[PDB]
């Protein structure tokens, strides 16, 4: 990739990732100035970028964070919706891929989920994800259920989502790579408390699956917590291309050659590491060594992941943060 | 942890990582060699750092990296064996645990394996790990059967050893996490292509699973690569304690606190990454939510992992590097 | 210590330090405002991390930096006051350690002092302590007469306060620590000329005295200067473990470990400089040697520290800044 | 400051801190070695920048640190001596001013002392100074008795030295400056123990006391530990003008200006810390308060300091490392 | 220099770079608004800083960026003008130099400039300088025709001014230093797109020429971009001495040394660069070789600097933005 | 770019930059020393990364820095001579581009220059170029007369190579640019003096023509000076993809896409810096404005760049290295 320009590359796209200012949320009418602010962001950026490809929002950027409201009827929305159909729009006026955050209403009833969405530039909805880590124990969210999708994206990239938390499971982003990937988007929530693991996750998730990545945290105050912005963008090699401060409104923009992504892919002997996962000691044994030799595959696998200490854990509930058990 | 003095802290314990220099092997009698320079080191760190408790060497420090003649029985040893029992001698004299590598006479005639051990203060060997991932294409060596193991260490802790190539797997930290270790030893023989991935994975590694690491590599040129040395501690946080150069000779030491890391692994909330693996999404779902999400996983375990683009890799074999098919 | 999460560490502590935005103070009104803002964050922050124990706000929260107003009756309190008691009514109902800064006028009548305090999470105020090294020539306030206190605090700590300027010299640091502070706790109200040596001299604070430091600074814009926040949290080693930007309202948070601290003071072997500076080559001579070698240390402590060149210091008074010369 | 060239600059001097290997020293004739190469050193190194004017080698660069011999006769010198003068006529003939270590044979048949010695380019002694604050428990060496002196140096500088663990004492650097010293000069022979402390106490003690820091260690292994080198130049604000790696033969140079350092002492206002130690707020009392309201100052000027938790302090001897009683 | 005090230093002087946030200005009552705020941080910076002696703007700090608006005649001015009075009268008043950006009416009719000035404690206009290198496509100002001047200024420096994209051209600030510029002024209203580069450049730009440099951009968000900040005082050397973020209202300041750097060019052999660029390998050609290599250099000169891939090149012109492409 | 592997890249070539230890030079025999030690390092280098197309050696890697004998006739060689001959038969068996360093006799008897070449995989010379600018005062090596030449390289590269003190003026990189290079090649022989000021300009070469930037200095001690190393690989927008450190022997690989670069220069808008510095503000006038608004440039053009100091300019020969003067 490159720090770029504002045109779309030869070989590539061009993305803007936006530290877009933490909302402070008290009721549905604020839920639809959110949502119009996203929108102006659209157009406004698609204007100062004219080679705009991919626009990224964070997390929560549409229904904020009041932890006294976030799972009332009021706050939440189906997704596709109201609300993603006027993404939609301003996508398909904008002529840009667009990835958004939606709180969302449960189908079958039970509690709602963390979701995000990519909307290609004919304002169809490509990619949907439902947050598969909540930020336990301050999050009420279902653990989703959609798995890690993937979709085919500009200039060659095939994009995933993963949201806040989820960054933090390398798991997560081998999953995004071993189902074809070459660019995770990685869009977040945080609170100060994990700034330098953020950018310390961007690059080794990038690195362990030579795979681009692109990140971007809401930024500013919302009465509680200081969100950090610090929107990034890494090489497949690991190595951080473009780095935001702490700012509300700071814009990252970089140009990403997903070619190279999958070439190395193709192309690298040492450190293949995602083939080599896999399929170890090819020399020794023609083809690679394929049975497991991890313990807590075989049983995250099998929906039996137990820690040796995990009687002794103190926190297993939302009590901490007065959610009922 | 800390940069420590030279004394055994009263929480935990004082390590000595040796940037040993690459050797340059031509015979059994240069693996003599070698085994005397490792033993008189040993002797010779504890007289400087009269509280040390754990001494770790790099991956080829007694045989070196001769591509031509690695394989051959004269460069190969059995573990247990005779340079085993000599290192054991010098942890029994010096009362320190020691990390040591040895490529090792596969028993039943097959290929060779990449080995290392943890002897204890009382010359017991406790631990014996056998290469997971070999770096291929250009490392000969069979991939590990004995999975990751883990032993008890000095000051509480909990330890496990990975090689090399192993550490750039978040697989084989989490592996060794779940399996209880709170000590990750990484040993290593890589040339200058990953310095700064080494130092990237060694602090994903920590983070990731609440974990301190350990990890060190040769150091010097043995007339084909540059080997970077950079021996390095990470807190169970991922922020790096202290960080060798790449000159050979430097000793890289610090106090590490295991217990800090269990008591975090037993009390964190937010970020207790370790347990949400396995248990998602508690606090909409008592418990959490134990299914497996990811692909990946299944594959893995069931033996099957396969990327996608699988039958495009150029690079199956060793023989760019003119190991026979 | 560790970035930490958001719960009570068995070992120690959580800390909670906040870039607080710089107020802009016109008169008593808007000084009650910033102590109901103050609150407000004492509640918010509890109710973000529950584990909290150590809240932190900086130099000039309660008051601002209204050079032509800071001194006159309406602007200076009294310390225990009104005020002083509303912080601790929030102490207590979020049960925290809560540090404060207040511009104190003096009870015999002179010039007024710069003032901080430690409220304990019972609501009371366990240490007061006014600023040795008043900001001159911008600051007006009297130099502090109450030494360097140290108090009990959470998580086995022994907390010490320094405010701004003072973190500047290594003998406020080196004092905290000789009175038994595992914990300084630097409250400052700085520009941004100072920001490097800000963070480098928070990390040789907390080296040379194997002491933890938590240092936090306003964050924004007077329509005079810009405050640089970066908040700063140092290991006992001097290893920064984390770091605030420059912006207002940024929280930085970790949890510390003082028995670690404590344990190095009594285990560390070479290094274990808090304890070589009065004893001096044991090796070579069983005890130490303990006679004062520095000439500074003998004049500082007769009251006539006295650089050679003093006759030709420029700036003596604050004359430069429209101050009258008394 | 500034990085320099090899001239005489117009407002100060320029100045060349030598990362010099650590000797291995087994007898005088090996003394007599390091002395013919440091002599070697100082010409050559003239040869290479005209303007030097000076040249500064570590702690133990004439003697080195054989822990089993070094308050033997054989290893110690007078101060001045044959090797003092050999010194001396090589700042002579090269017309430097050079920094000097000696271990020094005490005159009463006492312990002897860690000697630091400046030599001007007449060759003329002007500057003995010896450790105050010996690396205790590891060195033998008695404290200090000749306080820390200043002496005239090059480019209008005032210089003092400092040697090693010295300058881990914020009062050595206040001293020096308080004696009128407007540039440190710390030679060393610490191990990689201290990298990162070393580094952060020579801006320190250069910021607080609006001074200029030149400072430098041995570097190499000595077949116990590996000494970091990181010669070190700082500006009179605490900025960093030079840093070297951790190699043996590194060569520091920078152009340095007193006068500057002289100036802000003069001229400051905010930050003339210096001034401001001792004279406490004085805006609100004229002439500022002159009391001290340190205890440690009390009961240091008194021979009284006493840390109220020394009964618990465990290492209080040099048993740890051998030496008797 | 040193990350200073707030005095005017015995040899050399104080500066203040202001970080201002990025207007957004919808007609002249906006920029009208914009020139009592920039006096008013004149006083505001002076009363916090008594030694200050240069306190520096940023490019379009008057103006703004309103992009559909700002060649109109409503959104330019004259240079000198009622605008450059007022901030005249402010450094008079406070006694200090200042660095204005003025969008420009062009006075023979043809298309705007883009404008820095400076202006001495007299109240005096000392330099008036036309950005050579408008940031195209996006902007719509006229390539500028005053050259690079350069001014006497406090502390014994020349000053030089350079706008925004200007100091990406290594052209530029050896220019200024060729002319004797000591301290080379970069005003700037960039995006993000270029963080890194500004602080990259403001570091080669002084160690190439043996030149201070003083550099700073607005910050904040217009609506459209996000301006860095990122305000920076580098040494002659190329070391950063102070370093902003990218707050609006961040104030950078720093002590700078001009005659530092003029020793420098006079004394120093190995490293001479600006001395060694015209007269080469002096050692074995006494006074040194003058003949140019460089077929750029030549061309340039010519007026017909040409690269050899031009006939590909794809942005030629402002249409990507929306700019009518005229002739 | 990328820190690569030991591939041959789909789309580019994987570069290894040698550290070479200085050399110690007392004789011809000596020279040959380095000659048989230069060409191990190509077969060596090529064994362990066996997609190698480039490899670089630094300035004196082949004479050293002899300075009392580094004119002599026993220390010079012709270019193309015996010693390039060996290099490139080496080049041939290894299959890769090589950069090598020559002092060459002059062949009019005068004084010599500082010579670099690269000699492609089939052992042909496709570039020669001699220092333009010799690091006076110490060089007694005389400006190269062969303007900065450009040739065609791997993975469809266009190669410029400049010396060490060339890399310091940012003419020589726009040259190499403007002649069409994709990559600067910078072969170095510098002392610690310049090692922050090395690492800053082969970022700015880079960033300010949108070119590959690939440089590498000696490292080691030769009895005078320490020679840094530093091994550097940056990207066409500047940012540092591979860094080495200073010690002798290290290996700096990466992989480089020209074509990248070459689509950078023909897209961008903003910042399409190499395209704008000659044709100035199209969106105002058409095609841009052409006319040289550069004093400089036109005096250097001239043959007449003269600072307005150089009167003041107290070394002008190199008399403080003991060089004669006339
Ligand atoms: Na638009
Ligand atoms: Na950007
Ligand atoms: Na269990
Ligand atoms: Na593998
Ligand atoms: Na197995
Ligand atoms: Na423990
Ligand atoms: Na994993
Ligand atoms: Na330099
Ligand atoms: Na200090
Ligand atoms: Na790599
Ligand atoms: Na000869
Ligand atoms: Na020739
Ligand atoms: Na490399
Ligand atoms: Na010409
Ligand atoms: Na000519």
């Amino acid at each position: 990739g490159s720090s770029g320009s504002m045109v779309k590359p030869i070989s590539g796209f061009l993305t803007a990732l936006i530290q877009y200012p933490v909302p402070v949320v008290e009721s549905r009418a604020d839920i639809d100035k959110q949502i119009q602010q996203i929108i102006k962001t659209i157009h406004s950026t698609k204007s100062g970028y004219p080679g705009l490809e991919l626009i990224v929002f964070p997390e929560y950027s549409t229904q904020g964070l009041n932890t006294k409201k976030w799972t009332t009827e009021e706050f939440l929305c189906t997704v596709p919706g109201p609300e993603t159909d006027l993404f939609a729009e301003a996508c398909k006026e904008s002529k840009v891929y667009g990835v958004f955050s939606i709180m969302e209403k449960n189908p079958d009833g039970g509690e709602p989920y963390n979701t995000a969405v990519i909307i290609d530039p004919q304002g169809e909805m490509i990619l949907k994800y439902r947050k598969l880590n909540p930020w336990v124990p301050v999050e009420p969210w279902k653990a989703g259920d959609l798995g890690l999708p993937v979709c085919d994206g500009p200039g060659g990239s095939k994009l995933a989502v993963c949201i806040c938390h989820d960054g933090m499971f390398p798991e997560v982003a081998r999953e995004a790579a071993y189902k074809g990937a070459n660019v995770l988007i990685r869009i977040s929530g945080y609170s100060t408390q994990v700034s330098e693991q953020w950018m310390l996750t961007n690059r080794s998730n990038a690195w362990q699956n030579l795979m681009y990545t692109l990140s971007v945290n809401l930024a500013g105050y919302d009465g509680v917590f200081y969100y950090f912005g610090e929107g990034q963008v890494c090489n497949f090699d690991g190595t951080t291309l473009v780095q935001g401060h702490r700012n509300p409104w700071e814009i990252v923009t970089a140009e990403v050659y997903p070619e190279l992504a999958d070439q190395a892919r193709l192309g690298w002997g040492l450190e293949n590491n995602i083939y080599n996962l896999g399929s170890r000691g090819y020399v020794a044994t023609p083809g690679g060594v394929k049975e497991n030799p991890y313990t807590f595959v075989k049983d995250l696998a099998e929906g039996k992941y137990k820690v040796p200490w995990e009687d002794e854990i103190k926190v297993k509930d939302g009590s901490i943060y007065g959610y009922p058990v």
